[PDB]
């Protein structure tokens, strides 16, 4: 549909927009003071939550974008990903480190899915 | 329409390309030496130029990667950004610090709307 | 199609994802001790061929970002855009600079297309 769908969650940062059958998110930490994998790892289990509550799931995700604030934690949040990544059903996947909103963020993830 | 529109298009750039009942457009402010607050609102007010000339508006944006130069100016961008956004209509956002191409930017944002 | 096309789909990542009349696709160097005018020219090449074995082509750009590992690099990148970009159907376009996953990796490139 060419109906726009918004959908705001008290316990969530950031809303949802569905159009054109295609749905937007981005995925930002809950536990501050927790390490990159914790961090990384918790944000992929909300994005998958918050995607089958509007029906999509992780393995209709097309494209994600994971801003890190700092280049030592790569290999942290490659161990996250790997162990929550859909084998054969993985999206495109852009990685780059920046300066982040909140300063206890190691990682933000923003995504891009059918539904 | 699965045809590409693009509007002020030249030899190595288009300003807005509008597609699939989709818009893209990157917005740059034009007022180079005011501080970051007032460079957003400058940015967003374009944007509001351009989705109304489309047809659309600030209540069909999808997404906006806001990227600041300096990590000092998060408050200052979010503050322009309150002002300008409609409640309840909100896109999904991000902002990010990077290095712009400008040395006077403070702020670029990049847009995709429903048009 | 409302189908998920997914081509070189592996374990943790696909090299191209294909949705609702959109491809999507990052480009990275492949000579990694090539400085930043070959890396750009050479990932442009590579998203013509990525292009064009979907049958798209460059022309059917919507837009990119443009992620550079240092600021020293905009001319260089620039020439290899300019050299390649098709006058009146160009994307729209923005670059920024930012960390990136390999520290040999002058820049990366991606890409939202019609298909």
């Amino acid at each position: 549909s060419l109906s726009i769908v918004r959908i705001d969650a008290e316990d969530r940062w950031s809303d949802v927009v569905i159009y054109n059958n295609t749905l937007w998110y981005t995925g930002v930490p809950e536990n501050l003071d927790a390490d990159a994998f914790e961090q990384t790892a918790n944000t992929l289990a909300q994005i998958d939550a918050v995607l089958e509550k509007q029906g999509s799931s992780k393995s209709r995700i097309l494209d994600a974008t994971i801003f890190l604030s700092d280049k030592a934690d790569f290999a942290a949040m490659n161990k996250a990903w790997d162990a929550w990544v859909v084998a054969g059903h993985a999206p495109v996947r852009c990685t780059v480190q920046a300066g982040l909103m909140n300063p206890k963020y190691k990682v933000e993830i923003k995504i891009v899915a059918a539904v």
